[PDB]
């Protein structure tokens, strides 16, 4: 469970180690993925000192039949397999529409080979929700050590309506404007052969580990409590679903899953999402992240 430092990504050095993927969205969403020169002239993204942020267009009213709001998708240019990712996160996208996500995956070849969101929530709705996605024959216990609550167990998005087998946090402040009012927090996903786990440690706890909120050299997993969620292999061979993935850091609007009516509408969130993220820019102005650091191990 001992790691040492892989990639330490601060500021500018995103601009360099990640790349912008001006792409139609694939969860469709009412949105514009810019390419990296279009977000720096735009200031989408800002990348400089010991901040990045990453952020939706907050003053354009959008042409009901023109492109969606312009937003930023980031990849690292590395993949990764058995390895630790620490994203140290003082603001999250918020707003109604809003579908942030930190997560992993290998675009190449989804489902097979795998994703795990990290961070991920739609709407503004608490709490955080940590997420696999997967081909055949993956699924996950039950009960299994961890503070969050399961809810689906099947990860096989063809046979679980693409909902994916996902952990809910159990404190409000792991997402959202309640996220935000905290001053974020810690978010950190290690990945064996043997299982995934994440684990959150919000801005302001008592116990957070050095390894985690100081960012050394070497950290060691073992001395991290019990993660928030946690992702075994009982039924599921984690290494054989799971290629070398890459790190996706993004925002999108509306689309597959927050763009339903029930969903948005459930959230308290007023008409549709298309009408409302295309007519209410000034809604956006929270809807950035804002990063310290992401760090990674092997
Ligand atoms: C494109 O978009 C970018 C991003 O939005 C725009 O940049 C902003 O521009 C505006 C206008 O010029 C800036 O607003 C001004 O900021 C002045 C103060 O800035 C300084 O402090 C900021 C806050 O720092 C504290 O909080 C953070 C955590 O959020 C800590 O990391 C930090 O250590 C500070 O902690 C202290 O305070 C807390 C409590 O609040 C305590 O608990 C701590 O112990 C500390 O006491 C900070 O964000 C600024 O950092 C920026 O600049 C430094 C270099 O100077 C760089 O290293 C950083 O990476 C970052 O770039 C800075 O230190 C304020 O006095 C003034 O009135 C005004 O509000 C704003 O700072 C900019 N934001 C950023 C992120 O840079 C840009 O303008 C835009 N381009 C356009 C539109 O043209
Ligand atoms: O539970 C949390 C979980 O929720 C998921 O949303 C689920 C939602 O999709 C579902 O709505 C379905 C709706 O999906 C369906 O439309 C179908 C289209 O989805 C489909 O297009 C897919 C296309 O989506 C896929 O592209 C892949 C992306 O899905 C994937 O997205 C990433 C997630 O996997 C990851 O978890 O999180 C990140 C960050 O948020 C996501 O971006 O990214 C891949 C890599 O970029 C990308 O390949 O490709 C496949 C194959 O190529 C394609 O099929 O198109 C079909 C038409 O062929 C269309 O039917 O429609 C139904 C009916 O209306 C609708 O119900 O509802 C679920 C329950 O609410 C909901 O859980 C999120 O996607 C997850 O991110 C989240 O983790």
């Amino acid at each position: 469970a001992t790691y040492h430092l892989e990639d330490n990504w601060v500021g500018s050095a995103f601009l360099s180690t990640f790349t912008h993927e001006a792409i139609a969205d694939p969860t469709h969403g009412r949105v514009n993925y810019v390419d990296q020169a279009t977000a720096l002239a735009k200031n989408l993204t800002y990348a400089s000192g010991d901040t990045l942020i990453l952020r939706a267009d907050h003053t354009t009213t959008l042409s009901p039949s023109g492109p969606g709001r312009n937003s930023v998708r980031i990849r690292s240019i590395k993949t990764y397999t058995t390895h630790v990712a620490v994203f140290d996160v003082r603001h999250m996208p918020q707003g109604c529409g809003t579908w942030p996500a930190a997560w992993e995956t290998d675009e190449g070849d989804w489902p097979n080979g795998g994703s795990v969101d990290i961070i991920e929530g739609v709407n503004d709705q608490s709490p955080n929700a940590m997420t696999l996605h997967t081909g055949a024959n993956c699924a996950m216990p039950a009960s299994r050590t961890m503070t969050g609550h399961a809810t689906n167990n099947n990860c096989d998005v063809n046979t679980d309506g693409n909902t994916g087998c996902g952990v809910q946090a159990p404190t409000a402040n792991s997402y959202g404007p309640s996220f935000n009012a905290n001053g974020g927090g810690w978010y950190a996903m290690e990945r064996t052969n043997s299982f995934i786990k994440v684990w959150f440690f919000p801005r302001n706890a008592g116990n957070v580990p050095n390894d985690i909120a100081s960012g050394p050299a070497t950290i060691n997993t073992d001395n991290w409590g019990t993660p928030t969620a946690f992702f075994p292999n009982t039924n599921c061979d984690i290494g054989s679903h799971f290629d070398a993935n890459n790190i996706i850091i993004n925002l999108t609007f509306c689309g597959d899953w927050a763009g339903q009516a029930s969903i948005f509408n459930g959230a308290g969130c007023p008409g549709s999402c298309v009408d409302y993220v295309n007519n209410n820019p000034s809604a956006f102005a929270n809807a950035y992240w804002d990063i310290a650091s992401v760090r990674v191990y092997q």
